[PDB]
Order: C-alpha cells, then structure tokens, then sequence
C-alpha cells in the first residue's frame, strides 16, 4: 500500500492537510482532509506539474499534464491528470474532502508524488466556460494555497 | 536529467532553499543553494524518511534508512542513505551549501523525492559519539527547518 500527505498554505489564511492512500499499483487513489479558511461554495482542487513552491504558489507550473490534453473535470476522459475537480468549504468556510479517483497515482506514469496540491480562489468550471482559460485551467483564479505531496507512513 | 528543489521553513529564524540536480541514474546528486538565520558553525543536514509536515518538522519520522544501518558521515560506508553530513553557517548565520552525494538519488529505491529535507540545530557527530542517540541521528539536536524535496523544471 502507498500513503501520502500534503500540507497547504499559502499567503492568507487558507491551511489544510491531505491525506492520500492507495491500496496497490492499479488501486484508485483515496483523498481525505480538511481544508479551513475559505469562502462558503466550491474552489478548484488540482495537482500542478512541480513540487516547486520557491515562489510560493505560482512555482508550481502548470496542472499536471503528462499527455498534452486539455482541461476537464474528473469524469471526464479528456482532462490533465491532475484534475481533481471541486472542493466544497461550508458557510464556516470549513472544507471537508473526500474524492477517489483513477487517473492519478502514487506510483508509475502518473504519480504526483513530488509534485504540488493547490486549491483555488475560484470554482474549476470543468472546461465548460467557453473562453480560452475554461480549457487551461477551469478559470478557477489565483492559488489560495498549496504543498508538496509526500511520503506518508 | 533529474532536477528538485526544496524550501526549508522553520518555526524560529532559520529558513532556505536548497536546489538538487542529478544527471542519470548512475550519477550522484549536486545539491546546492542558501540557508540563513543559522548559529555559525556546523549543522546536521539529513534527509528523514517521510514527506510528512503535519505536525511540523517531527512528523517526518527518522533519517531516510532502507537498508536498515546504523547512523554515519556520508563518507562512511555504514550510514543511512539520508546522512548527508554537516552543513557550515558562517559568522552571519549563512549555509551557502554545496554538496555532491552519489548514495542518494532522485529516482530509484534511493530516491529522495518526497521526502524532508532537516537542517539541525547542532553538529553532526557522524555517529561516532560512542551513545544510543550518535548511532541514530548523530546527536544533531532539534529541528530548525525543514521542507519536502519536490520535483522541479
Ligand atoms: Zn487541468
Ligand atoms: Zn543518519
């Protein structure tokens, strides 16, 4: 089995901690956490290309994109593989996550370990936007805050 | 051709970045960069297991030793394969760091992506203090700042 753990912040008040787990190679990959300090409603939740957070947040690149596709929401088969979709903060702009997907991994091709966990200022709209940015990067704003995927016990 | 890249914060003054470069999986890491607000002298600086910073610098377990051997300098031939030796601030609290290792890796069953990078509030013994705590960490003391080591362009 593979676990990982990401701790979030960024340049305001917005902090968190994410858990991933893995049962095996071909298994689903399993988020769990926390997030506090958003706006009540749903911010964008992806896996950027770099662990490289030298310049906080914007260092991290792009959304992780190993096969050159275009933006879209987790369901979709055309997305990057770091699309990981929405998260959802609470009136107390508490976020509880809880998201399995198949495309990323903690092994392999697609393994995000290394690499970075940004939640967004704005909603990802799933590439369904219609300007050029819908297809980029969901038009989901600016980084709130973020953090390098780790080794976890 | 690998690259990574490491941000050490700390809860006190010290803070750094530090840059990896290795150039084929036979070939060692070049680590270079900055760590400032450091006591001048030597500092423990070890890569621990876990890229885990849940509870800051201590959740990320002990140095990063598969192969099960007791702790030494990087130029000893038992070690852990996080023990990168000592790391030197001078009288204004600057590490200009450079540092060539050929037993870590950034891919491999020795790679060190995601993964902590520690720099300690003492020297490094090289585990050669003759007590329980030299053949585990080299009685390199506290925590000073640390980050996960991520992938970078
Ligand atoms: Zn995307
Ligand atoms: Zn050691």
């Amino acid at each position: 089995a593979m676990k990982a753990v990401c701790v979030l912040k960024g340049d305001g008040p917005v902090q968190g901690t994410i858990h991933f787990e893995q049962k095996a190679s071909g298994e689903p990959v399993v988020l769990s956490g926390q997030i506090t300090g958003l706006t009540e409603g749903q911010h964008g939740f992806h896996v950027h290309q770099y662990g490289d957070n030298t310049q906080g947040c914007t260092s991290a690149g792009p959304h992780f994109n190993p096969h050159s596709k275009k933006h879209g929401g987790p369901a979709d088969e055309e997305r990057h593989v770091g699309d990981l979709g929405n998260v959802t903060a609470d009136k107390d702009g508490v976020a509880d996550v809880s998201i399995e997907d198949s495309v990323i991994s903690l092994s392999g091709d697609h393994c995000i370990i290394g690499r970075t966990l940004v939640v967004h200022e704005k909603a990802d709209d799933l590439g369904k936007g219609g300007n050029e940015e819908s297809t980029k990067t969901g038009n989901a704003g600016s980084r709130l805050a973020c953090g390098v995927i780790g080794i976890a016990q």
